[PDB]
């Protein structure tokens, strides 16, 4: 529709990003993606798609690899601190990271598509902007969209304090890969107490397992973003925690993909500035206790580019695509703190008890995933 906007950068290949190539690509423009690392996240934690964000994958042709690909677990178990089992459980689409991103880039090859490309700097202009590499290379572009997490380096590049903060929502998650020494089999075995949560997990390969942990604290590790000092945090606080944690502490230096974080939410009153914006978790994240990032990603790219088809210009665009999201961003963010504040127990659930809060759970989640229709392009 509108002319002149045609050459657009997409920064970051994970979820929006590589969805939003394809969307745009579908429109007419000319995207261009990059990515700061090597290649894409391969593996990872498992993650969902749930309401309008599966329309999205159905419209992308991508529901059913998805559903190809989708997590296999037969049973999840819940114990006590003395391992005992409390209770066995034996469209939306739970899918591991790694695995859908892989289905994403598949949507793409057509697409340019650069690794090891960090950007150095990018200068706005009237009709442009101005990108340069840190390996040198200097480019223009119409429209600039960064895709590249709660982290996003683009963010603090192109947006002053004054635009964003990250709300910290007083709680840890992190994952870590292990033997399956206990030799589970497609299963997920918890211990739930005390507002902390340890997990462990296999299941498609059985030589493999994954420790979880998620708990709420109000203290932080010593230095937040050193690996030895968050391990220092997680054995302070899961040292005799019950069951396995002990083990599972032990085996955390011989995993090699250790994975820690703060649970953040990103907070901006506009995801735009003049030719550039933020898509995804760079500019929204809702935090992986909401379960919706992934949607929120899909969704948050179709609606970017379905703008950018409709509008006059992208300041038009820019606008809708605040306006139209912004009631599904706050209904999501705003479940992720109802977990973070109400979800985790005090002491173990009873099978009844378990039953009870999943249906609490499932109603307060469905005023996020359902907070919005998917507007039709």
């Amino acid at each position: 529709m509108m002319p002149h906007t045609k050459k657009i950068l997409v920064i970051g290949a994970s979820i929006a990003g590589p969805a939003l190539c394809y969307w745009l690509n579908h429109y007419g423009f000319q995207p261009t993606l990059v990515e700061k690392n090597q290649s894409t996240r391969k593996g990872g934690y498992a993650i969902d798609l749930r309401g309008i964000a599966v329309d999205v994958a159905k419209q992308m042709g991508i529901y059913d690899s998805v559903c190809a690909m989708r997590t296999s677990l037969q049973c999840v178990r819940y114990v006590d601190a003395a391992g005992n089992l409390l209770f066995e459980e034996h469209d939306e689409v739970e899918i591991v990271r790694g695995d859908l991103v892989d289905i994403l880039m598949k949507t793409i090859t057509d697409i340019p598509c650069f690794y090891d490309h960090a950007i150095e700097s990018l200068t706005q202009h009237d009709d442009h902007v101005t990108v340069q590499f840190k390996n040198g290379k200097t480019e223009n572009y119409d429209l600039v969209i960064a895709a590249d997490g709660l982290h996003s380096a683009t963010r603090r590049m192109v947006f002053s304090k004054d635009d964003y903060h990250l709300r910290n929502l007083g709680c840890y998650i992190s994952v870590f890969s292990i033997p399956n020494y206990l030799q589970l089999d497609h299963c997920e075995t918890l211990l739930e107490a005390k507002q902390k949560l340890v997990s462990i997990t296999s299941d498609k390969d059985s030589t493999k397992a994954f420790a979880g942990f998620m708990f709420r604290s109000s203290n932080s590790p010593n230095y937040i973003r050193d690996e030895a000092s968050q391990k220092d945090f997680l054995r302070e606080n899961f040292t005799n925690h019950g069951w396995e944690s002990n083990k599972l502490l032990s085996l955390m230096n011989d995993a090699n993909d250790f994975y820690f974080d703060a649970i953040m939410q990103v907070k901006m009153k506009d995801w735009t500035k003049g030719r550039i914006a933020l898509v995804g978790d760079a500019g929204y994240t809702p935090s992986p206790l909401s379960g919706q990032g992934t949607s929120l990603a899909l969704v948050g790219a179709y609606i970017l580019a379905g703008e950018l088809k409709t509008a006059t210009d992208h300041v038009a665009a820019f606008a809708r695509y605040n306006e139209l999201l912004k009631p599904y961003v706050e209904a999501n963010q705003a479940f992720g703190v109802w977990v973070s504040e109400s979800f985790l127990a005090d002491e173990p659930l009873s099978a009844e008890q378990a039953e009870e809060r999943n249906n609490i759970v499932l109603g307060i989640m469905k005023k996020a995933t359902h907070a919005i229709e998917l507007p039709e392009y």
